[PDB]
């Protein structure tokens, strides 16, 4: 579960740096 949301958290601040 917790592996799950860092996902999310991951991918997201990748796309910020560009």
């Amino acid at each position: 579960s917790v592996k799950e949301g860092a996902q999310r958290k991951w991918a997201a601040l990748k796309e910020k740096l560009g």
